[PDB]
């Protein structure tokens, strides 16, 4: 009569949702996490529906209303040449029928959080999770506090949410491949919105944001600029994607050079007035961020089916295309839902089911976003004017974000187990069948 016992390693999104996932499920659930993930770092997360549908469920309905004012409310993505023309209007109305939010990376963690402890999610922050083990009965870690105590936790499986620096990775794959650069990075921020306020020579932007997001484009030689606003003008967050062989890392708090940006701009028609708006972004908070480009992992599951990773730590995505943080939250919701139909005497069983139903899908996410990393769409700008042509289309396919990942585990689960147990290969339908071998994914 106890409940199973959740070890989650890692509170970025994925492991905040593992834990909501768990919990909501019914199974206890301590997790760790180093840092103070409260701290304001970082700028904006999409998610898209495919996670909302998700979101939604949680503490019926309280997550969602919780986020309400964030849902994103622009109904076209207004696509601009390096003069400000508007070249195309792309229509988001069948994205956009299921709510997509969009909003400060720390205000999401902020609302999971919050929900997290309500729901009785235990949580340890100041731990340095190192050393899993596991054998056919349990797992454990080692959480290591500031003062350099160490305490063993137990528990029936380990989740590993660590991010795309996860150490807990080599537990399952000792042999780390490396990721290969691109070429391109990312300069983004957001913008302080006090000092934009009152900066008369911006005011600009924030024509209509009450009723409709901003979500225009500008595609300059060398540049993919974004600007969007959120949350009735609240909030304004920009990215630039660019060519940079610098030996960059990939983290979020290195310094970057503002006048970068502005020198890649200023050179072309539109680029004072888009330093209107993108020079109060406070000096501190500009990231350059490199966009790698990994492998997908042979697979995320121990050998004795006690630990698996998720989200960056299993699949990391640039934060150039738009499905990062959302096929995390669909890891989390597989294997809470494959956990709770597998029971506690079945949990490698519930680990195995779950990566088997997320792998193909992940795989085929992380390498279409290779091409958007490597700048496949653009074109000659002298010669070309930008258009739908241009706009990596992976946040635009319905089958990604129109897919009810709980649905298809219930529907599915009984089969997986079939596969897993006759030792057959499970083809999954949750994405397109052509793109699996068009891409050179391996089932697990
Ligand atoms: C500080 C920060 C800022 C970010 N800002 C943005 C942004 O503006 N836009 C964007 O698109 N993406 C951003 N990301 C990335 C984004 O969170 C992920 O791409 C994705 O949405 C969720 O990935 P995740 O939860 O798997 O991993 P992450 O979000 O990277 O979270 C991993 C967590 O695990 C913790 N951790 C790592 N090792 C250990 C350990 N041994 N023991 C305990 N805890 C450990 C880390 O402290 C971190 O909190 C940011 C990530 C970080 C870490
Ligand atoms: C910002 C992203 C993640 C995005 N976020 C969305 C949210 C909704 Cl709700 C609908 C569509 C999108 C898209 C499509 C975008 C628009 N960007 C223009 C330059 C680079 C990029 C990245 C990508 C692109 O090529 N396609």
């Amino acid at each position: 009569g106890e409940e199973v016992q959740v070890i989650i390693v890692g509170l970025g999104i994925v492991g905040l949702a593992a834990a909501i996932e768990c919990r909501e499920k019914g199974h206890s659930v301590h997790a760790f996490e180093k840092s103070n993930i409260l701290k304001s770092i970082g700028d904006c997360i999409g998610l898209q529906s495919n996670a909302t549908r998700i979101i939604k469920r949680w503490g019926d309905g309280a997550v969602h209303e919780a986020l309400r004012p964030w849902i994103v409310s622009s109904k076209e993505i207004r696509i601009h040449n390096s003069s400000g023309r508007l070249i195309i209007r792309q229509d988001l109305s069948e994205v956009c029928e299921q709510p997509n939010y969009l909003l400060p990376r720390s205000e999401l963690i902020r609302v999971m959080y919050e929900h997290a402890l309500k729901i009785g999610v235990e949580i340890s922050l100041g731990v340095e999770v190192c050393e899993p083990s596991e054998d056919e009965e349990g797992a454990s870690v080692v959480a290591l506090t500031r003062d350099g105590e160490r305490q063993i936790v137990r528990g029936d499986f380990i989740i590993c949410s660590d991010g795309v620096h996860s150490k807990m990775r080599k537990a399952i794959m000792p042999q780390p491949v490396e990721p290969r650069p691109s070429g391109y990075a990312a300069f983004r921020a957001l913008v302080d919105t006090e000092t934009l306020k009152g900066d008369p020579e911006a005011s600009w932007v924030f024509e209509g944001v009450e009723e409709n997001d901003r979500f225009d484009v500008f595609f300059l030689s060398g540049a993919q600029i974004a600007l969007q606003s959120c949350n009735k003008g609240k909030v304004f967050s920009w990215f630039c994607i660019h060519q940079d062989t610098r030996n960059l890392l990939d983290v979020w708090t290195s310094p970057a050079d503002p006048n970068e940006m502005l020198d890649l701009i200023k050179v072309w028609p539109i680029g004072q007035r888009l330093w209107s708006v993108i020079r109060h972004t406070q000096p501190q908070k500009f990231i350059n961020y490199p966009l790698l480009n990994h492998k997908p992992l042979d697979h995320w599951v121990s050998s004795h089916g006690r630990l698996i990773l998720i989200g960056d730590a299993a699949h990391p995505l640039s934060p150039a295309a738009g499905q990062g943080a959302s096929q995390g939250i669909e890891d989390a919701n597989v294997l809470a839902t494959s956990l709770s139909l597998a029971g506690r005497q079945r949990v490698s069983l519930a680990l195995h089911v779950a990566e088997r139903i997320r792998y193909a899908r992940a795989s085929a996410v992380q390498l279409i976003s290779h091409r958007v990393n490597e700048g496949w769409r653009n074109q000659d700008w002298d010669a070309y004017e930008p258009n739908e042509q241009n706009i990596a289309s992976l946040p635009l396919e319905t089958w990604i974000y129109g897919h009810d990942s709980q649905a298809y585990t219930e529907q599915e689960f009984e089969m997986v187990v079939r596969a897993v147990q006759e030792g057959e290969e499970y083809h999954a339908t949750n994405l397109p069948d052509k793109l699996r071998v068009q891409l050179g994914i391996r089932n697990v």
